[PDB]
């Protein structure tokens, strides 16, 4: 009962001292205001005191521990979501431990493993290429990696830093450094802001696009009420829309400054309004906002109610820890009764 047309967005950054030699993520240091000059500060990850506005039920955990692997799998089983899309932070990343990991568990139950391209150091076309590059031949063969028409799809997260006449280069058939046509073709999407921006996506040559953030009105291609719209625009230019879901936003901690990106979760309301209002819009896929993003508060991974001597954490109460869960799999029921086989 997983679907393959329903693709979370997984966070595969987290570190303790006893897996990883350190706090990694569950430390962060605290965003200054934009423009702003200051030192700060850092969230230890110590004593309770972590770097996001909810406590996981699985605590401080290490993405590279095999177990935390096993248990996203099994509730990403939970959810009925077939997809995971792995952030993925360029060469740094290369042979990573829990990319193989997530891989191995994925098989184990059918679910399958894509790319989230970040916003890496020194990210180009050609960057972006010899990526492509190592993903397809490292991971392309295992029987978890995930294809859909025959093809990967790549996510590039905030793809409009490199402009489109460069993404061409890459992206059309006759680029100076295209893939199209190689054994390092796919189906790669880009992040778009507004509707009117669309055009940015046919002159890279993108196959299609997503919107990503989980907070409502955020950008105007992250407001429900133009979805159905963007999904005719993707139909006239043969173009993949993937509306991006979430079930609220909250990064105030990391963040002190953004609370008027804050979206209260409304016991569930705030999710299953988006939620549906991606799968009325007549999208092939719906991506997740997010998995595991702890620090901008979008995760559907069990929290739980906890308190430290720094900080009361928001949780899921009334509602169960893996509230969000079951709700994804109910939405991922009302998707596939909306499209058939």
């Amino acid at each position: 009962t997983l679907d393959d047309h329903t693709i979370s967005f997984y966070y595969n950054w987290y570190g303790n001292p006893s897996v990883d030699g350190e706090m990694k993520h569950w430390m962060h240091p605290i965003a200054l205001a934009p423009g702003h000059s200051g030192d700060v500060g850092a969230i230890s990850g110590l004593n309770d005191d972590i770097a996001c506005n909810f406590y996981p039920e699985l605590g401080t955990y290490s993405s590279n521990d095999p177990e935390i692997i096993r248990k996203h799998i099994r509730m990403h089983i939970k959810a009925n979501v077939g997809v995971l899309s792995v952030t993925w932070w360029g060469e740094s990343d290369y042979g990573n431990q829990s990319v193989s990991l997530l891989l191995d568990e994925a098989a184990k139950v059918g679910a399958k493993v894509c790319f989230h391209i970040e916003p890496f150091n020194g990210r180009s076309p050609q960057t972006v290429r010899e990526n492509i590059q190592y993903i397809v031949d490292t991971y392309g063969d295992h029987p978890a990696f995930y294809r859909t028409h025959g093809k990967p799809l790549f996510f590039i997260y905030d793809s409009y830093l490199i402009k489109p006449a460069e993404w061409a280069k890459l992206f059309a058939a006759g680029g100076e450094i295209s893939v199209r046509n190689t054994k390092y073709d796919g189906l790669f999407i880009g992040l778009t802001l507004k509707e009117s921006e669309l055009p940015d996506i046919e002159t890279a040559c993108m196959d299609g696009f997503y919107t990503y953030f989980a907070a409502t009105g955020f950008t105007n291609a992250s407001t429900p009420a133009n979805w159905k719209s963007m999904q005719q625009w993707a139909k006239a230019h043969n173009k993949l829309f993937i509306p991006s879901v979430g079930p609220g936003y909250i990064d105030t901690r990391i963040r002190p400054w953004n609370g008027s990106t804050t979206r209260d979760r409304e016991n569930g309301k705030y999710y299953d309004d988006m939620y549906k209002a991606a799968i009325e819009s007549g999208a092939s896929y719906i991506s997740i906002t997010s998995f595991n993003e702890w620090h901008e508060g979008t995760q559907i991974e069990p929290a739980v109610s906890k308190k430290c001597d720094a900080f009361e954490y928001l949780d899921y109460k009334p509602l169960a820890d893996d509230y969000y869960l079951i709700r994804t799999a109910y939405w991922v029921d009302e998707f596939r009764k909306a499209r058939s086989a």
